[PDB]
């Protein structure tokens, strides 16, 4: 047979392979405009009618992340300075630090940073309205592809660590309740257990007081976040989440206790022994219309306070047990208002099983005051909109609303709103929800608060500083002040108030507070985990320490590298006076080694610099400085000489003199070319050093070499206490199309072999430190080369190194990374002791079968009938789906439990000493490898997106293996896999391609019989 | 003094530097609100009024991109097979593949499969409703981070394209113009000269007609492109470029000749000796209402026909040879209608004073026609809607409009609309512009159709395949069919007709066609360039082949890579049957070398996979059927043994027995470990298959050596006739955090070394050839190593490599990138023949100052003065620009553009033979480069995005040099800096900072005095 031709069903299998075309293509107009139906993925344009909603409360958010797309967005984050994000986010979230914790896997530090300014870090990132908040300020609104995620990747952050259940702690920089002075237990009440108070409570409660009583009018806690907000904008499972949190920390509530005149008062709280207050119960009544009077629910009247909740009830599992079904409201919906309560109002009626929604507002569409992303999900949800439209009678026959009747508005060129009473329209209606926003008119509720003053609008007057009310004692936020629009600034609110709550209750016991206001942060037991590691002799506080170059150009960047928490530095390398260099520019570029893409995240760079042009005189006083002042830092001097015996003793003597608590050997130093090349003249190096000094040293290995074990083993022969493996890989990082080079020196555009730096190269660190520590068990080695985050630097510590030197993840970043290292990696040891997230691979959740970051429903009828997300298919999905929502109406749900338990550690959390060297036992030669358990690939079809990227690649680089669905867009590995794993390693969806054992019999392919 | 110690200017300029904190921050709710104003990027949703865009006719496109942001979007892009984009074009635009190139940089070779599908590529770029064609259907919606932005991608690359000023040509498979058949003179005629007919006249001279006439009733060409698009969506200087692109071909335009009655009609072009005529007139006249009989636009009425063709010639320069100011539109307008021609009916209004702007329409925002688009650009600008109006009554005081009174409408119960003649509306108004849509009504221009038949909607009626009316010679196509909604529809039209106005003009003259259409596709000069190269005795089509490796698993595989246009390809390493290895699985897997980024354009791959599983007889009986059946593609027979002089004298000669025109060595066997490691080994392993064979072969070395040179000298010693360089980096790709590896083979999860391939390891493989090219000057040497692209490719060739392998980059994506490279090579190699484009980085054209793609305005008050593009000095941005538009109307502002003259080469184009090795000679060692001749960073502060990362890696990174401003985030680099240059290389914006001489002395910063 012809072996170089394709047989007839291989033919078949490659028919949607690509090919080169020779000739433009030819389709009729007609032909393309019935083809497009069957592959359109978003809306149509020409499709008017609702989608199906009854009943179907899934996440409808724009913004929800998986962990795949989270990724993406985080490292498209610039990690800007001093942020416009921060500034323009109410509650000052370090948005910078937490989005390079995502981008570096490390979620626990990206929660704990957002919960520690943010109590309800996750409620906000579901809710805020990002484009008038942190959104709307950042930077990346200047490029095409746009501003960055924020409150999705916050929610994902925060919904990872929801997941791991871990709890609060006391803030551990508290004595312990007993030491506490008796301010402390100042009884504080705050009244309403909406997101003002859950963060007043919840700083009030990290500052120490274990004494403090949210009272709640309601049976449900979490305010508006509960009793409004939508379950398909926000989950009530979250406000559950954080109010746990809360609790974690001794917070009492207590469910049916009203501020009201016969119930709880200032003055009943003054005679029962509170020393201090804070009100946060919003605006508790609906702002009314005198035209409604008399109007019922039984004909069809609500007020958005009598809709929402109802809604509410039905959808929120154990929010409130007792459930109505969802309300009646099958017709066309009036919704008046143009407010976001409005919007909600409108999708909410959708899901209640309304025939039409018409928003119905006063004036125009330029005037709506709603946030666009509010705005845009009614939109298209298909929901009608009717501006300059007042409401004057609504029109009862038969028990029941049949019409509203509205006069239309005008704007004159005053800016006065006229009505015109000849122009009226008669809409037909069967359901009429006003939602004109909010107020507080209880006289009752007033009365209680006497005396503190009200303003004009009947709200409690505050210092908008202090957030006191006239009563010193007595302090006020949220909705109720009537600042506050959102839930971030209620929570702000409180979080402002709790330290000047804190102020007066110490000066009522006697005590001052600082002048600088010092709210502690968040803190649970991950950050009690010892990150303390032991090599040669020496102590680190934590692994991570600066490599010897750019970043530590200058002592006193190591001293603010050590003030930011890095566990030890390097030195840029230094020499005798003898051998001082002058650098040239330019002499560091960013690496081309993944392509045009530009700012965060180089994958390299390539550097052409030399050692330190500051003397050894300003080295070694340096380090008598940086180990004066920071004796608990490990501080490295690295040092260079030329092959020269005097001056290797010389030059060790003196930075050994200087109080460095060890020596690198730099060897690149020129004597095949490089001293760090030639086993002998490193070994000779090392005896030298050796004889010279009586403090630990490591020979500073290059990976230009052959065999980079012997280099190791020479070192220890001369008498290394250990190596840093590695230095830069050389090479050339890349020509201009008309052949001069980058980086190019001078007019004559020059340059000369560089070192390549960054993850580019972490495959050849990798490699050279596991083949160092499984050649000489248990010799130091510091490990450097591409470690950018705590898991990369967990991947050296497991292949043998203790130690974790970093340099181009910082010159892509800045020093404070280390906050991020250190607690990426306390989590990541936390949770090997969890029995619960062993199926966890470090802080990544298992994948589940999710589009677009939501989870697929698993209904049988979708699971398997081969329904791709597109086109006459997806409208059966559509369809499917809306019908379960139907029939779960008639169900029972369950509750979750009353409040989870966190998990509990099983064993002691492992330290450093614990994964050193762990993965070595899996490394092997090729023979120790099985050749007969072999494994093949396996698609899920519900995650899968369609590409065909699978397919091709297994087609021109594989074994043509997989078939493509010519209408489904679907693929299916066939027995013909090999298992290669190229399909799974080019496919973009995390997960959705695994490699499964093989079941049939696996024979290679020889091609023509040995 | 404390060295260690931040002095007081500096703890200054670090003052923005971030920290740790240790504490939450406080900060009021109503600080926060204060200090929110002063970010602000975004619209502010409080805002009810939007700045001035009177006489603003710049691009408002969402789409728009400039290089630094076509390049990341085209690398997001999946390139997927069958793709559902391109099934969803209705040109059928090859959309993986024109995106392919943007990623590879390869803009000509993006711009030439656009126009080859599609003649007004720009065009459609600029204004394709993507949402309801090729982005409805792209498989990326199903991510959060959504559907590709294919139109701008196709604007972009058209814009470079149309920056290299390059001409089309004649079609070169053609025989010379003297040898064509006669029936190719066959006199054709196009009525109107929109993208309907361009695009027919365009594929029509395509297929080699020479007599080709557009008559057009105008005196403007372009259709509704020109006359009615506004110029802030769809510049002129587009259609002007893309007809000329068609007058390139021979296609004759005459305007002022219209078909109608009395002038052009079907019998007088009959009558004349036209052989085929196409009907590209669109829907000429507006549609009309009752009520507004007898309105003039003195009174302040206007239909969409009369508005926006003022508004066009007097914001197009070149349209037309009369300049005129634009309409005094003053007051309050009411737009009727609430298709896409009311939305620009809509904003061009705002461009021309009005007050307030009122899109009025009949049904609700539910039924609005238009794309959702071009109702955000409405909606962003501050348009009111107001639905469910119907109008009744135009008020007309004192000779002109005051009010519309409209009734209110509603649907039925059934579906119907009815008109509730007691729901009334008096709406103020000083100008109304109706946009009912368009008809053709005008019975002269009916007349001359005589007698093709019309149908129910008085529109002419064709095979909807074939686009011929019943008169078998007449074919029509675009909006006066009633099909296309759209630019490209029509273009699609007037393609569809073009075949088969072919195929009946070929039979009047007794020919017949083939009966599978096959239109030509676009081409330049820069196509004839030859990519050739001899090397080693060998003669190479192109300097591209496909490496030893997965690509080459199957000699199949390699039979459709030559057929994809590969000039050479390796087999899979083979060996003697002793020999013969078996692989594990996994085997193949993605790098970690960019981080968590995954799908198209993986930076490396690790392989533990083996020679080939396949026999030497599979192999050399494939040598010799490839070569049989592609005796012009060079086939090499990569080849494996121990160290043992009668196995590779064996085997090297069966393999030239079979045909092989060379032979590789693979020198990865354990005799370090490997025998590429060992320079003595190879000198013998040389020498045993020179004694062996007489056709050339060539050693592929390790790059995981000390010192490649010595191993590659050993190689030409023994006799190699060069080397290839280099194999895979050994390395390891990483471990989950259990510790486990991956690849993890069996029950123990176990792994071993691997080889690293890809773009991650281009720097090493650089290296590897430039060093070799230097010590052993014309010694051949193939490369491999992360080339993935014709500019990478072409920075191997000028490193001393004559033919370029490809692995990875095909693992990334599939056989047919070949085409990418050919074309990309081609049109660098022609690019060095043209002097005026010297400035160019090849295919990149100079950065110019822009914000999001856009330029930057040049005006004098905007510049220097410190305003960045957020909160109050953005608001001064916008008050400085529609001032400079006022002033702009008030004074002399006209002159058309300069008419394009395609640039010359004033050269002769390279041979590949010309560019290798060109770049050795800027390489040395470190005491060859000046440190004298230092640079110093300075920032463009219109570029700048204010991110910070510059003084964040100075500050951290660095020598403390850039102030940044707490006001306006703006950076200013000091005399401190030492042009280390590692602000520019973390900056996001491309060629935001630059390096430039400095001009004050270099002194190295010592830390304390040097003493002896
Ligand atoms: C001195 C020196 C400069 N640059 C590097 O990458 N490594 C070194 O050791
Ligand atoms: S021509 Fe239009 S529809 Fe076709 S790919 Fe380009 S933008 Fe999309
Ligand atoms: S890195 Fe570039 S964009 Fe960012 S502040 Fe510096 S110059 Fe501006």
């Amino acid at each position: 047979p012809v072996l170089s031709k394709d047989v007839a069903d291989i033919e078949s299998i490659l028919a949607l392979n690509p090919r080169t075309q020779s000739h433009a293509a030819l389709h009729s107009t007609l032909a393309k405009k019935l083809d497009k139906k069957h592959w359109k993925r978003n809306p149509d344009k020409n499709c008017f009618h609702c989608e199906k909603l009854e009943n179907n409360f899934d996440d409808i958010k724009h913004t929800t992340l998986g962990e795949r797309g989270a990724l993406r967005e985080a490292m498209r984050c610039l990690k800007c300075a001093d942020a416009p994000c921060q500034k323009s986010c109410p509650t000052h979230l370090d948005i910078k630090s937490f989005i390079t914790s995502i981008s570096n896997k490390n979620y626990y530090g990206a929660a704990k940073m957002i919960f520690s300014d943010n109590p309800l870090g996750l409620t906000c990132g579901m809710v805020c309205p990002t484009s008038d908040l942190c959104v709307g300020g950042c930077n990346l609104y200047a490029t095409e592809e746009g501003s960055i995620n924020i409150g999705g990747l916050q929610q994902f952050a925060s919904e990872v660590f929801k997941a791991m259940n871990i709890p609060q702690i006391r803030n551990p920089c508290l004595p312990s309740q007993e030491k506490m002075p008796e301010a402390y237990s100042a009884k504080i009440a705050l009244l309403g257990a909406g997101p003002a108070s859950i963060s007043c409570a919840s700083f009030l409660a990290r500052l120490g007081y274990s004494d403090i009583t949210i009272f709640e009018k309601q049976e449900y806690v979490g305010g508006l976040s509960t009793s409004e907000i939508p379950q398909f904008r926000l989950p009530y499972d979250v406000v559950n989440f954080e109010i746990e949190l809360m609790k974690d920390l001794g917070v009492k509530i207590i469910c049916g206790k009203s501020l009201s005149e016969n119930e709880i008062t200032l003055n009943t709280l003054k005679e029962e022994g509170y020393k201090a207050a804070f009100i946060g119960i919003g605006l508790p009544e609906p702002k009314t219309d005198d035209i409604f009077q008399g109007l019922t629910q039984d004909q069809g009247f609500y007020t958005s306070k009598d809709f929402l909740p109802l809604v509410a009830k039905s959808s929120k599992a154990g929010m409130c047990a007792c459930h109505s079904p969802l309300p009646s409201i099958r017709g066309a919906v009036i919704v008046l208002g143009a407010g976001d309560t409005a919007f909600d109002c409108a999708t909410s009626a959708l899901r209640c099983g309304a025939r039409r929604v018409f928003l119905v507002f006063r004036k125009g569409f330029v005037n709506i005051r709603a946030v666009p992303e509010e705005v845009e999900l009614a939109k298209e949800e298909k929901c009608e909109f009717l501006p300059f439209l007042s409401p004057r009678k609504v029109i009862v026959k038969g028990g029941r609303i049949v019409a509203v009747q509205f006069v239309r508005t005008e704007q004159d060129e005053t800016g006065k709103w006229n009505e015109d009473e000849d122009q009226i329209v008669h809409l037909k209606a069967d359901v009429v929800i006003s939602a004109f926003g909010s107020v507080l008119r209880d006289p009752k509720v007033k009365e209680a608060l006497s005396p503190i003053k009200f303003n004009r609008w009947d709200l409690p007057e505050v210092d908008p500083e202090t957030m006191q009310t006239s009563e010193p004692w007595v302090f006020a936020g949220g909705d109720i002040v009537g600042m506050a629009n959102t839930t971030v600034e209620s929570v702000n609110d409180g979080k402002q108030a709790s330290w000047y709550i804190h102020k007066y209750i110490q000066a009522q016991y006697g005590a001052s507070v600082s002048a600088k206001p010092e709210l502690p942060l968040f803190y649970t037991p991950v950050d009690l985990v010892d990150i303390s590691v032991e090599m040669a002799g020496l102590k680190f506080i934590n692994p991570f320490g600066l490599a010897s170059a750019a970043p530590t150009t200058s002592s006193s960047m190591i001293r603010r590298a050590f003030e930011a928490g890095w566990g030890f530095a390097l030195t840029k390398t230094f020499s005798l006076d003898k051998d001082i260099v002058t650098n040239v520019s330019p002499r560091i570029v960013r690496g081309t080694t993944s392509g045009p893409m530009y700012g965060p995240g180089q994958s390299s760079f390539l550097n052409i610099e030399l050692i330190s042009e500051k003397t050894a005189a300003y080295w070694c006083q340096s380090v008598t400085e940086l180990k004066a002042d920071f004796p608990d830092n490990i501080v490295i001097a690295s040092i260079m000489c030329s092959y020269n015996k005097n001056d290797w003793m010389e030059l060790s003597r003196k930075a050994e003199a200087s109080g460095a608590d060890a020596l690198e050997l730099n060897l690149s130093s020129p004597h095949g070319l490089a001293c760090g090349q030639d086993p002998e003249l490193v070994r000779n190096i090392c005896r030298w050093v050796r004889q010279a000094v009586q403090i630990p040293f490591f020979a500073k290995l290059t990976p230009n070499v052959t065999d980079i074990v012997s280099i190791a083993r020479a070192a220890k022969e001369g008498g290394a206490d250990g190596v840093t493996a590695t230095n830069t890989v050389s090479g050339l990082m890349g020509l201009k199309a008309d052949g001069t080079p980058w980086p190019a020196v001078g007019a004559g555009k020059r340059t000369t072999y560089g070192g390549v730096s960054g993850t580019a190269i972490r495959p050849i660190a990798l490699r050279a430190v596991t083949t160092i520590a499984r050649a000489l068990p248990g010799f130091p080695i510091l490990a450097t080369g591409g470690i950018d985050s705590a898991e990369s630097g967990l991947q050296f510590l497991h292949s043998g190194a203790s130690v974790l030197q970093v340099c181009s993840a910082v010159q892509n970043q800045d020093f404070t990374v280390i906050q991020d290292y250190c607690t990426g990696l306390k989590a990541l040891l936390y949770l090997k002791s969890i029995e619960e997230l062993q199926g966890w691979d470090g802080q990544s959740p298992g994948t589940e079968s999710h589009q677009k970051g939501k989870p697929v429903p698993r209904i049988a009828e979708l699971m398997g009938k081969k329904l791709p997300n597109f086109g006459p298919y997806l409208e059966q999905r559509k369809k499917i789906i809306a019908e379960e929502k139907m029939r779960l109406k008639e169900q029972n749900a369950a509750f979750p439990p009353l409040e989870r338990k966190p998990f509990i550690p099983k064993k002691p959390i492992p330290a450093i000493k614990d994964v050193i060297g762990k993965a070595l036992q899996y490394l092997g030669t090729f023979g120790e490898l099985s050749n007969i358990e072999q494994v093949v690939a396996v698609i899920d079809e519900e995650m899968c997106i369609n590409c065909g990227k699978c397919y091709m690649t297994c087609n021109d680089s594989g074994y043509q293996a997989i078939q493509f669905d010519p209408e489904t867009h679907l693929p299916t590995v066939t027995d013909t896999c090999t298992g290669c794993t190229l399909c799974l390693s080019v496919c973009p969806i995390i997960d959705c391609i695994r490699m499964v054992s093989r079941t049939t019999p696996y024979e290679p392919k020889r091609g023509l019989p040995l």
